[PDB]
């Protein structure tokens, strides 16, 4: 069995070995990376994703989200409150204020202790989840707005016809800016590309062990545990490194850095937060090995999750039983 540690694996694909997106998947799968959650790509040196970013401040963040947090600095919710709308130059300006831009630090553990330590004490701004792409259109490897889609992966596999549309997202971060412990919808991939600007520091827990962390989840959050059976679908929940550690969950951490991506493998549970001012880019996907995670996924039907279109027909075809009471937490 390879990697049977789950360790969180690094992948340098040649020019050649990026030209075949699912190929490439599947060889890094074929290693054990899988087993992990996440894996880090370093593109070849020969790629780019466009020639500069000297001219993506006029980008508009329609709706802001000012992240506040309730709790202890290592278990903590946070809840989104809407701003105005400002551009990416505007954003940037406050990204990089004295109110909100990174500390001092010495190195990239000093400011994970300093996250962990005073991210309760502060609510940062985040522009998430913004359709769009800033790759250029004739970027022809690693594209995001190029891929396969979801609804054509599950034609080809089971043979359905669906309808539904996958497009990418924008995520404008700052210092202290969360990710909360999640999966994807449906238990897809996400890829994730850190166009420019400031770290992301991930922490992944392996797909084997998830529902360890869903257990520690329910003590450690029992109000929201019993309000609904996969609150964690609410994308609200913090839980530190620390505090894994004390409970001893199984879990990797690793830093992004501007140029590279990051992919997510289904049913890998994983959180995070942003160094400073950056943009990335990130889209949900599907293989054939998804499909039996997909049929699986745990569902919200609370009325909390709110998720999008295309996600009714994944319901609809993989979970039928499933299907009235998730959609009526839909309406
Ligand atoms: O970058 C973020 O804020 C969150 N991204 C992801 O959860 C992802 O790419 O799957
Ligand atoms: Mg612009
Ligand atoms: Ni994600
Ligand atoms: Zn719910």
């Amino acid at each position: 069995a390879q990697n049977p540690n789950c360790n969180i694996m690094i992948f340098h694909p040649t020019k050649e070995e990026f030209n075949d997106f699912d190929k490439y998947i599947a060889y890094m799968e074929s290693q054990g990376a899988h087993r992990a959650g996440l894996a880090k790509i370093i593109p070849p040196k020969e790629w780019k994703a466009r020639e500069t970013y000297d001219n993506i401040s006029e980008i508009l963040i329609a709706t802001p989200l000012q992240q506040v947090a309730s709790g202890r600095a290592g278990v903590f919710t946070q809840y989104h409150k809407k701003k105005k709308a400002m551009t990416v130059g505007e954003y940037r300006h406050l990204a990089n204020s004295k109110k909100y831009q990174t500390p001092p630090h010495q190195n990239f553990e000093d400011l994970e202790r300093k996250y962990w330590k005073n991210r309760i004490y502060n609510s940062p701004i985040y522009g998430a989840d913004i359709s769009g792409s800033l790759f250029d259109e004739n970027t022809k490897q690693w594209n995001l707005g190029h891929l396969g889609t979801i609804q054509d992966l599950l034609e080809k596999e089971c043979g359905v016809v669906i309808e539904g549309v996958n497009t990418p997202y924008l995520y404008f971060g700052m210092w202290k800016t969360t990710f909360a412990w999640h999966t994807e919808d449906m238990d897809l991939y996400s890829i994730n590309y850190l166009h420019l600007g400031e770290p992301k520091t991930w922490y992944v827990v392996p797909p084997e062990h998830g529902q360890r962390l869903e257990r520690l989840a329910r003590e450690l959050f029992p109000g929201s545990s019993r309000g609904c059976g996969a609150f964690l679908r609410h994308k609200v929940a913090l839980i530190s490194p620390t505090v894994l550690k004390e409970n001893g969950i199984p879990f990797n951490r690793i830093t992004q850095e501007a140029g590279e991506f990051m992919v997510t493998f289904p049913y890998g549970y994983h959180a995070g937060f942003n160094h400073g001012f950056n943009c990335a880019e990130a889209i949900n996907f599907a293989t054939p090995r998804w499909i039996d995670y997909g049929k699986m996924a745990s569902q919200c039907s609370c009325g909390e999750a709110r998720v999008t279109f295309s996600m009714d027909a994944f319901v609809r075809i993989l979970q039928p039983e499933r299907y009235d009471l998730w959609k009526r937490g839909q309406d």
